[PDB]
């Protein structure tokens, strides 16, 4: 950091802005001749001669240029010499231009071609344009030049179908139909505003062409901001790494080809310059200058030189002048009328046209208003923007077709229209300036575009320009309208502004990179061209040819301004930066740095509303501005009309700016001609200093001023005030019928409860009662419904219900309305937390239920208020009180066990050697909370609870356990339970090479089947399995002896307990508990969990003693943890992850540049984005390539194995990634080299963090919600994640310390804040889950009375906190008696329940039976309302369709997820399966498992979540199918149960009822089929008896293929069937018949049933079913699973009169083409 030095910037600037010039020699062209008359003075300079065409450079006619560009030129046959000569460079390059050409040149056809040839990379073949995949911005100097622009463009890209909207104005976030228009039109303010808000790249990651019109605009005092707007692009360009091809339109003047370097433009490709002759039409001019001092004989002189260069154009030749006054316009043509009409009504008939040429045309338009209507009749006319409407536009239609003779108009005609007069005149060339508060010197730009209107280019062969102006100092203008006028950076002016836009931004950190960005700036570039202007010495120069100390005191300077202002906190020794609220706001709202500082030091929560337009008036972009002599007049008579008082202030500027904002809202008429540019000048600022406020006031939660704020800024808008009708906002309302119902006193409020009759006889307007209606149900009306429940004392959480109440119209509502909810303190004094909604239009009328949460203290308030505020009406507000008079409190929780700072044990500690061997080679000793549990896990049998930051190891700790289990039993039984099965796969690995490999003891994984799970649960010394794979088998466990005796019983993230899927967990830990009481062989419990603060709740539940319950603090981590939570106000959630991208890298680089970093994101797509993003920003940081620590030839044998191209390009660079597209060996490979330190960084998504063994040194959490198609709305990520993700950023070997940062919305700040750094606090949620279990407890007879039920309940973890926490419950107190009331009246609602669903019985009041269908739901572990949907929907005429249908509702596949537009993806899935549903939501996910389940039968490939969807919906269709088939036998029904027989095989094989068997077969397709038909195989037995070599001469084959499909014929099922009628004679009606049916295989069975497109290894099953045909009669079922050959007996009761037709069916639950049938008969 070299020394520095501050600067005077005030001594560097160029203090006239625009109106500078360097320029301090000039010239003059061939033609110089001066009149000197008395008064003024005139120049003339002559119209340049047209220079001849060069060498070749011929005109190009349309017909050459593409037949794609031939649209878009209708009208012209061929083009302008200047659009020629660059046609090459336009549409065959896409290189940088800039074009220097006079006004008029047609540099607008320029532009089109090189957006033509953006649009021509997209032609699409046959389909017109790939319209959403570019946009084009295009910036302009003017807001009238923008809105014209588009009416232009529009109209020659209309035959393309394309969109180019205005985006210019002030209205904040834009509609997302920006993403429906292609080319944006705005103004560079508007374009700097959108691009400092941070999610740019929501707007410009389409942005492939820019567009800077009218660039000159640089000189301007506007400059700055375009300066700011090209670094900034240019910026981005390099951070993207994709290319923006800029183009520069520019005027004649000199430095351009210094804007050439600054817009990075080639000067041999991209350059061109064109001086005066290349005019449309040859200009002759004249610049009269007055030296007359005299004021009033000065516009005498000036009106009499106007009068005497009309009159030289009397009867074809239009004149136009412009003048500078809205008014001005009216008080010039009647003068001219009174200069011509007096001296002899001289030159009358303008208009030649004595007999009506023009007279009867301009006679028949003349009833239009005011001063048109006057100087109509003859040839006089006029245009301005004073709210003159449709008048003007028709001006502009009589003066096109040359009715009109003399036209005097503002400025705003000559940017707004494309009306060009054969002369023009301008007069006077004096402009006020709001800003400087007085009167200036015009804008270059201004003169430029109007003087540019002179000579029409199709009417006329020369054009006339008379510049009348003051003659002293003045040949300013001549220099400018003849390529003189340099152009310079006015960057100084507004440095300290652009600098915080840009820190803000996150684009300069530090004040090196400030230099750096000054760099791109064009001040740069001038300061080194031209260095004696801008106050550098060519010795500086000289020896700092690149500005070094020049650049860092410009930067130091500001930086010493913005940490003044409180902006940005700058320190002198480092020179960083930090960006501060304040800053952040005035870069968004565009407030200037001294105006922070003034609201800093004034605004308090206490401001009242006078104070507070006080605090407006003080704003520094009002600091020029002072009252006039001749205005306070009309200031004071405004003053006693407006309703605020302005105290103290009498007339100061303070006082007027006050009173001109109130004026305003009161739509208050003016006539002050100052005074009306005053007041636009405030108004149009009004909104963003109104709003800063606002934000900054919100932010501080300060509530009263907050509402206050809130209201200004929304009666500025409406202008309206707060207390008048909220019927005004309403445009289409007739006013005076809106002070009618005013004048009553007469709440809005009560309209509500009035009809239309009503209303009228209020106002006495029978006519208008019904359109009051009407509007009156428009307004927006929100109702509120609150949920609370307590977490702990300092904490509750609350489910807001926010239902819409109002009719929705899009004309007056357009595509969403939004709203603030906030909640504040009893006294309405603290805004405690708040947040930002959306109401779209798509979901109005819809319910949306918004989760947070708030803070309480002990001694707790009567209420807390929720208001929902509009964002943009007024009066449209709803609050609802939360009471908390019968809140209960949770119990305070116990302090953490103390960590004891023992010496640290050594592995030696464990004595076995056999032991120590697979420790001591990773470290020497435990870490101290290893040590701390070591005695009493590893040397005591009894039950013990581990309670840790997730991190600190307590898997060991659970090993010790082991280890000690192994030591005491030989073969030794252990149970290892973990919610998540990514986690019990990752211990299993790191178990089985431990205990199996080293240890020579067995380790299993349980899985999906029962009878295979049980032989693991069988030899097995250690049992690795998930809860529910747990549950299915210890509800029998009266049964099944290998579950009573396990010695050890070990659970691993008990939290998760709190959870989703939390329920499963309890019960079987209940069930444990249970089981070890009763059986008086205790087993060993081993509870792993993280950080609890009710951990003696779970101890108490698991039986453990306070002393052997450990539960440790999260700040006793044995890595010390250093968490970073960063908020992002940014409601929209795309916008927001944009927008994190930058932090992200800054992150990287600022807490672990060097060590190992884990990126998690919410989503698969997000995962390569974020990865290709933080690479990008490398390489334009320079170093590129900074995360690879190794070389590229380390990587490439491992990079080889891969499938993805983008993955080796970012690994090749030093970024992975983890989604879950990903082979599960590309993930494997990925976190290797992740772990090697090869790679420095990986992007995962969050779905990942439970299935990662890789730890890093530093973890960002990249934004904290993800999208539920479900309720259309985005959710929060459960703690359990963030917890878990968190728990990554841990290297005890290596690391000091982890860190970690989190980045999410602001309204979810808070939240982590308080349950990252405490203890977590857990509750049940067994009660929202009771049925299952209590049906599968009857089932097994553990349940039979209703005490019973009680009992149960007992042993659960939700009885313990039911005392604890009642409220969360709906306990209403805590007495005993409230407990087993509660109890009660749950075992009773469960148990009626479950008895109306038809699957138990109660009998008695108190005892309780399980029924048929309840105990198949407790047999296929479904959910009970899933089977009593299945009897409710199942009959005796069921096909495959309806089953599919039936079994895709079950409430299992209710969480099969709705991701972020995969409604337009099963939109398109529903066109293509085979049957079709009927009003499908898509939406549903019932709808969706439908779509899918038939995808599968149809052999579709997806999406890479559909597919994994797909196979959590296999993993329990073969469940469910089952349950159907039990389900139809029981009722009898012979066709619906073979079908859904057929649906399991076909599931299975992935094929539909009538698709060839021969899909079965492996490599087949409907090309090997076609010739299989043909020959006569049908059957896979067809393909079996062929003989070898004939097998594979049928079609095509390789040794491999043959292989495969021989395989399969193997394992396919060759049975024979055999069976008998026992005592077939001695039958008889109403007795038993014995069926004896023997299976046997001609094959020993050996292998599981093959199936590749089944993701779920199964064995055969098969049933075995009696029926009659002619009835559909199900007569008797069996199902098994045979092996080699089995037995199988089923019997049933004959009915009467002998002879009866029976048919036995074989029938496969795997396969096609296996079922036999035999028909026979009986008696
Ligand atoms: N402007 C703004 C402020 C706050 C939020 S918040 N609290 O919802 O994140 C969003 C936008």
């Amino acid at each position: 950091l070299a020394p520095r030095q501050v600067l005077d910037l005030e001594d560097l600037v160029f203090t006239q802005g625009s109106h500078f010039m360097a320029n301090k020699r000039c010239q003059l062209p061939d033609g110089s001749f001066r009149r000197q008359r008395k008064g003024y003075e005139e120049v003339h300079v002559p119209a340049l001669k047209p220079k001849p065409f060069g060498s070749e450079e011929q005109l190009l006619p349309v017909e050459k240029l593409p037949k794609y560009a031939q649209a878009g030129f209708e009208g012209f046959k061929t083009l302008n010499r200047i659009q020629s000569k660059l046609y090459r460079a336009a549409l065959e390059t896409d290189e940088n231009l800039l074009l220097c050409a006079p006004t008029g040149a047609g540099k607008t056809n320029v532009a089109l071609m090189c957006m033509l040839r953006e649009i021509g990379k997209h032609i699409n073949m046959d389909g017109t344009i790939n319209v959403d995949d570019f946009k084009i911005i295009y910036i302009a100097p003017m807001r009238s030049l923008v809105q014209e622009m588009v009416g232009s463009f529009g109209k020659r890209l209309a035959t393309y179908g394309i969109t180019v909207a205005e985006l210019t104005g002030d209205h904040q976030l834009c509609k997302e139909e920006i993403s429906a228009t292609q080319i944006i039109v705005c103004t560079p303010e508007k374009w700097d505003i959108i691009t400092r808000k941070g999610g740019e790249r929501t707007y410009t990651q389409l942005v492939r062409l820019i567009i800077l019109d009218e660039i000159h605009l640089l000189h301007d005092d506007r400059g700055p901001v375009l300066e700011a707007l090209v670094a900034r692009a240019i910026r981005n360009i390099e951070m993207t790494q994709e290319d923006v091809r800029l183009i520069g339109l520019s005027a004649t003047l000199p430095n351009y080809e210094d804007v050439a370097t600054f817009l990075r433009v080639d000067p041999a490709k991209g350059l061109f310059y064109f001086d005066n002759s290349f005019r449309p039409v040859p200009l002759e001019q004249t610049y009269v200058g007055i030296t007359e001092k005299k004021a009033i004989k000065r516009f005498q002189i000036m009106n009499e030189i106007v009068y005497e260069k009309i009159m030289e154009h009397a009867g074809k030749n239009q004149v136009l002048v412009f003048v500078h006054s809205r008014k001005e316009t009216g008080k010039t043509a009647r003068a001219i009328r009174d200069m011509c009409l007096e001296k002899d009504t001289l030159g009358l008939f303008l208009r030649e046209g004595s007999a009506s040429t023009e007279v009867l045309r301009t006679e028949a338009e003349q009833c239009k208003n005011l001063e048109l209507k006057d100087l109509l009749p003859y040839g006089f006319a006029i245009h301005h923007a004073g709210m003159t409407r449709v008048d003007r536009t028709l001006v502009e239609d009589l003066f096109a077709d040359k009715h009109i003779q003399v036209l005097v108009s503002t400025a705003t005609l000559a940017w707004g229209v494309n009306l060009p007069a054969h002369t023009v005149i301008i007069k006077g060339t004096q402009v006020y300036s709001p800003e400087k508060g007085r009167w200036t010197e015009l804008g270059a730009l201004d003169i430029l575009q109007m003087l540019g209107r002179a000579g029409r280019p199709q009417y006329d062969t020369k054009g006339e320009g008379i510049l009348i102006t003051s003659h002293g100092e003045l040949q300013y203008y001549l220099s400018l309208l003849n390529q003189q006028l340099p152009i310079e950076s006015q960057m100084v002016s507004k440095l300290p502004d652009m600098l915080n836009a840009e820190i803000v931004l996150g684009n300069v950190q530090n004040a090196k990179d400030a230099v750096n960005w000054l760099g791109y700036a064009y001040l740069y570039i001038r300061m080194l061209r031209s260095p004696t202007l801008y106050g550098i010495s060519h010795d500086d120069l000289k020896g700092d040819p690149l500005l070094d100390q020049r650049r860092l005191d410009l930067v130091h300077t500001a930086a010493l301004m913005l940490d003044k202002n409180n902006l940005v906190k700058y320190d002198k020794k480092t020179g960083n930066f930090q960006v501060t609220e304040l800053g952040r706001i005035a870069s968004h709202y565009y407030i200037t740095n001294d105006t922070v500082q003034t609201y800093n030091q004034l605004l308090k929560p206490t401001l009242s509303e006078i104070e507070l337009f006080r605090v407006f008036s003080l704003s520094s972009e009002f600091k020029n501005i002072t009252v006039r002599e001749e205005e306070k007049l009309e200031l004071q008579k405004l003053l006693e009309r407006v309703p605020i008082p302005v105290k103290e202030s009498i007339e100061e500027p303070s006082a007027k700016i006050n009173v001109l904002l109130q004026a305003f809202i009161s739509q208050l008429k003016l006539e002050g001609f100052a005074l009306m540019a005053d007041m636009v000048y405030v108004t149009q600022l009004a909104g963003r200093l109104m709003r800063a406020i606002f934000e900054i006031v919100l932010n501080r939660g300060w509530a009263q001023l907050t509402d206050k704020t809130l209201n200004l800024c929304k009666m500025i808008d409406k202008r309206m005030w707060q207390s008048m009708c909220p019927l005004r906002q309403f445009r289409k309302l007739p006013e005076e019928v809106v002070k009618k119902i005013e004048k009553k006193n007469f709440p809005f409020e009560r309209l509500y409860d009035l009809n239309h009759n009503e209303i009228g006889e209020l106002i006495r307007m029978p006519k208008m009662g019904k359109t009051i209606h009407k509007y009156v149900h428009l307004f927006p009306k929100l109702e509120l419904s609150v949920h609370l429940q307590p977490i702990t004392r300092s904490t509750l959480k609350v489910e807001l219900t926010i239902t819409p109440d109002f009719q929705w119209d899009e004309k007056v509502h357009g595509s969403s309305e939004a709203f603030w909810i906030l909640v504040e303190d009893v006294d309405s004094e603290v805004i405690l937390h708040h947040e930002y909604f959306l109401l779209k239009a798509k979901y109005a009328q819809d319910e949306h239920l918004i989760t947070f949460f708030v803070p309480v203290f002990e001694p707790l308030p009567p209420q807390y208020f929720i208001r929902v505020v509009s964002d943009r009406w007024l009066s449209c507000e709803t609050q609802l009180p939360v009471s908390f008079r019968h809140l209960i409190l949770p119990e305070k929780y116990p302090p953490p066990t103390e960590l004891l700072d023992l010496q640290p044990l050594p592995v030696s500690a464990l004595r076995n050697s056999a032991f120590e061997s697979l420790y001591q080679d990773k470290f020497p000793f435990f870490n101290p909370i290893q040590t701390q549990v070591f005695n009493t896990v590893y040397n005591s049998d009894d039950n013990v609870f581990v309670g840790a930051p997730t991190g600190s190891g307590k898997t060991i700790c659970a090993e010790f356990a082991i280890l000690r289990m192994l030591l005491q039993s030989s073969e030794g039984r252990c149970v290892y339970i973990t919610p998540m099965e990514a986690l019990a796969e990752q211990v299993y690995m790191d178990w089985y090479e431990k205990f199996q490999d080293r240890l020579n003891k067995k380790v299993v994984l349980l899985t999906g089947e029962t009878s295979t799970d049980l032989k693991l649960l069988g030899k097995g010394n250690i049992i690795i399995s998930t809860p529910e794979k747990w549950d299915i088998l210890s509800r029998r466990w009266k049964q099944r002896k290998n579950v009573q005796n396990i010695n050890l019983f070990v659970v691993d993230e008990v939290h998760l307990i709190g959870g989703e899927n939390g329920p499963v967990l309890e019960v079987i830990c209940s069930r444990m508990r249970y089981i070890s009481s009763q059986i008086e062989r205790p087993i060993r419990i081993v509870a792993l969990s993280s950080s609890l603060s009710n951990a003696k709740d779970v101890a108490h539940w698991l039986g453990c003693s306070a002393t052997s319950t450990f539960n440790f603090h999260p700040n006793v981590r044995p890595v010390p943890l250093e968490l970073h939570i960063q908020g992002f106000n940014i409601s929209h959630t795309q916008t927001r992850l944009l927008s994190m991208a930058k932090p992200v890298y800054h992150a990287i680089t600022k807490h672990s540049p060097k060590k190992p970093v884990i990126v998690f994101v919410p989503s698969r797509k997000q995962t390569r984005l974020t990865a290709i993003d933080i690479l990008t920003t490398c390489a334009a940081d320079i170093q590129r390539q900074r995360f690879l620590h190794c070389t590229e030839k380390d990587l490439i044998p491992y990079l080889e194995k891969l499938s993805d191209s983008t993955l080796k390009e970012t690994l090749l660079n030093g970024v992975g990634y983890l989604h879950e597209g990903l082979s599960p060996m590309e993930r494997r490979l990925v976190e290797q080299l992740f772990s090697s330190g090869a790679i420095q960084v990986v992007v995962a998504s969050r779905s990942l963090c439970w299935g990662m063994n890789v730890a890093a040194h530093l973890v960002i959490i990249m934004d904290t919600q993800y999208y539920n198609g479900k309720i259309h709305a985005y959710v929060d990520y459960p703690i359990y994640d963030v917890l878990q993700m968190v728990g990554h950023a841990n290297r005890p070997l290596q690391d000091d310390e982890g860190r970690c940062v989190i980045m999410c919305q602001g309204s979810k700040k808070d939240f982590f804040k308080k349950f990252l750094y405490e203890p977590l606090p857990v509750e049940s949620h067994l009660d929202h889950c009771m049925h299952d279990h209590f049906n599968a407890e009857i089932v097994t007879k553990t349940i039979e009375n209703k005490q019973d039920a009680v009992d149960y309940l007992t042993w659960t973890f939700l009885y313990r906190r039911m005392t604890q926490n009642p409220n969360y419950y709906n306990l209403q107190g805590i007495s005993h008696r409230h407990l087993s009331d509660h109890l009660s009246e749950l075992v009773e609602q469960t148990l009626s329940d479950l008895e109306q669903s038809k699957c138990i019985s109660i009998e008695d009041e108190m005892d309780v039976a399980p029924l048929n269908l309840g105990m198949i739901a407790a047999y296929y572990y479904i959910n009970y309302t899933t089977i009593e949907l299945f009897s409710m929907s199942l009959n005796a005429k069921t096909k495959v369709r309806g089953l599919i249908e039936i079994i895709s509702n079950a409430a299992e596949y209710e969480n099969i997820p709705i991701r972020h537009h995969e409604d337009n993806l099963l939109r398109q899935l529903a066109q293509k399966v085979p049957h079709k549903l009927n009003n499908p939501k898509f939406n549903d996910p019932h709808v969706k498992t439908n779509l899918l389940l038939q995808a599968h039968l149809s052999r579709m490939q997806l999406s890479a979540e559909l597919q994994s969807d797909t196979e959590e919906i296999l993993s329990k269709a073969i469940r469910l199918i089952q349950a159907c088939v039990d389900v139809l036998s029981s009722n009898g029904w012979l066709s619906p149960a073979l079908a859904a027989m057929e649906l399991a095989q076909m599931v299975t094989q992935a094929m539909w009822s009538k698709d060839s068997y021969l899909k079965q077969l492996p490599h087949f397709t409907s090309e090997h089929i076609k010739r299989c038909t043909d020959k006569g195989v049908e059957s896979v037995f067809d393909i079996m008896e062929m003989e070898d070599e004939e097998r594979n001469a049928l079609l095509q084959l390789t040794d491999s293929q043959i292989a495969d499909v021989a395989r399969f014929c193997n394992r396919y099922p060759n049975i024979e069937l055999s069976y008998e009628v026992v005592d077939k004679d001695s039958i008889r009606s109403g007795g038993p018949v014995v069926v004896l049916v023997q299976l046997e295989r001609e094959e020993e069975v050996t292998g599981p049933v093959i199936a590749p497109l089944f993701p779920q290894k199964r064995e055969e099953g098969w049933w075995v079913v009696i029926g009659d045909a002619k009835s559909n009669s199900l007569i008797s079922i069996k199902r098994l699973t045979l092996q080699q050959k089995a037995k199988v007996k089923l019997d049933f009761v004959a009915p009467a009169t002998g002879a009866h037709n029976y048919t036995l069916y074989f029938m496969s639950d795997a396969y096609m083409g296996c079922d036999q049938e035999y028909k026979f008969s009986v008696d």
